[PDB]
């Protein structure tokens, strides 16, 4: 049951705002009346196939946090998605996150850091939640063939705010090209492709949470993120260990709540 | 199974700059997170109301005539709308609209006029399809306790292009103050009114036809239409007669198909 306190006034200018400019558009390219058919269509298909969370995020969301990112002076955010799900089981500071034996067989992942304050100092009872999809781009509560938890998991920093998380390298993942999502793109001739990327919402106590996500410099769709949610900030270079796993540390900077 | 023939370089131009207009107004406005959650819910809300043709017509149709306006040389367009049904029953030149009991107890209209071209001449076998809402403001067949023609019908315009339509005068539409539609304007302090008027759309052999609507002088909700749909082109100024009856003259102007 969701709501926000926003008074009259401000979304009627928000409204006069966003309104005004779609029918600027309109105006502008000659929107004629039978791709207004096809516009009509298309939103009633969106909500018919459930798609208003991935519409949404791929497509908005990334201004949102864009607002958000003004008032922060941590670690650079980035989208939630819509993948995310509360309440993952917890894990100790260093762990292995949940696989299958698939997963097993994929070159590791250990992800290494620690949870700080602006000033750089350590924060004890700092929560590390995980997710991200498997090497097939799926993510567990949106795969039935998936345990629920798979690759999903609440990581308990140390009293020191360390955590050691052995994973695997996430797939880049494809938004599926069978709805209007996947029809909006096709139709342009765009690509329904997001870059490798790790979802990590990380929390202390007394401290502003962030929700961000984390990618990887080799990568591809790097440069080309559909959701427009990759910043340069965010790019992880992992090292690769003579057990032939991939390294990397990276710390996160919370604001105070 | 509506389409539309736009390239894709068109509509990545018109997704470019819908997308870039709405994320510059999130940007604007300071647009929050829990205001974005509100925002999701109500688009979801929307499709599941079945109100996207409501919501499309009252906000955004007007900019797609607006289009097709420039390209007309005839009487005035204006949006459709939601209610409007193909096939209604014809009826003759000179007709009474099919109206309950309850109708005939309502002040009468007598909408008479002529369908020309360009120059003036008048056209043989013209059609006027005309609907609109009683008294209670209800459409039929978007109202369970109505004839399923009532107030709708396909004038046969005489070999001259004359017409004398007796209807009532219609109410003022409010648009349903309890789902999304509502909600949106509720929330913002707007009114969900439209100024009472008739539904017109007038073809010709050889002739593109015309999709319009007329409204009434002394009419409340005039000069606030939430559908932004009134042009003072489009405004009747009926005389009332001996018998009681209200007496209006409006003629066509079709451009050539
Ligand atoms: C093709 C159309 C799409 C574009 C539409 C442009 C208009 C966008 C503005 C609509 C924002 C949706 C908010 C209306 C819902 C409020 C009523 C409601 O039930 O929410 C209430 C919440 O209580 C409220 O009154 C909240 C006020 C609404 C604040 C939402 C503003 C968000 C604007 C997002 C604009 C982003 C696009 C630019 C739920 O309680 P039940
Ligand atoms: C909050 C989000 C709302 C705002 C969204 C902004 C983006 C708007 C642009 C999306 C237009 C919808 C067209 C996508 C559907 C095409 C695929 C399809 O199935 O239609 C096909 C039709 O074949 C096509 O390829 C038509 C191309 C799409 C043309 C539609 C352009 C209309 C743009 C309207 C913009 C108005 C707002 C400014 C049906 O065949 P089945
Ligand atoms: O995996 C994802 C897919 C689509 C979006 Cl918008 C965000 C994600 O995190
Ligand atoms: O009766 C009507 C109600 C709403 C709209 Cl947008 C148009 C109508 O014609
Ligand atoms: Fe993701
Ligand atoms: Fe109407």
């Amino acid at each position: 049951r969701a709501t926000a306190d926003t008074s009259p006034e401000r979304l009627a200018a928000i409204a006069k705002d966003a309104l005004g400019a779609l029918n600027d558009v309109i105006l502008k390219h000659g929107v004629t009346y039978p791709e207004y058919r096809v516009f009509k269509q298309w939103l009633i298909d969106v909500g018919e196939g459930g798609e208003w969370p991935l519409f949404l995020d791929v497509f908005i969301e990334h201004s949102v946090e864009e607002v958000l990112a003004r008032s922060r002076k941590g670690t650079m955010g980035s989208i939630e998605g819509p993948y995310y799900i509360e309440n993952s089981p917890e894990l100790p500071s260093k762990c292995t996150l949940p696989m299958r034996e698939e997963d097993e067989k994929i070159t590791p992942l250990v992800f290494s850091g620690q949870v700080t304050d602006l000033d750089g100092n350590g924060l004890a009872g700092a929560k590390v939640e995980l997710w991200h999809a498997d090497n097939d781009g799926y993510y567990s509560q949106f795969a039935p063939h998936l345990p629920e938890w798979n690759l999903r998991g609440t990581i308990i920093a140390d009293e020191e705010g360390r955590y050691e998380i052995t994973t695997i390298q996430p797939a880049p993942y494809q938004i599926p090209t069978d709805g209007p999502t996947g029809q909006f793109i096709e139709a342009q001739n765009g690509h329904p492709w997001r870059p490798a990327h790790l979802h990590l919402i990380v929390s202390a106590p007394g401290k502003e949470s962030v929700t961000t996500q984390l990618y990887f410099k080799g990568g591809e769709w790097i440069d080309s993120d559909v959701a427009s949610a990759t910043k340069p900030e965010l790019i992880l270079d992992p090292k690769t260990g003579d057990d032939g796993k991939n390294y990397v540390t990276y710390n996160f900077v919370l604001d105070p709540a």
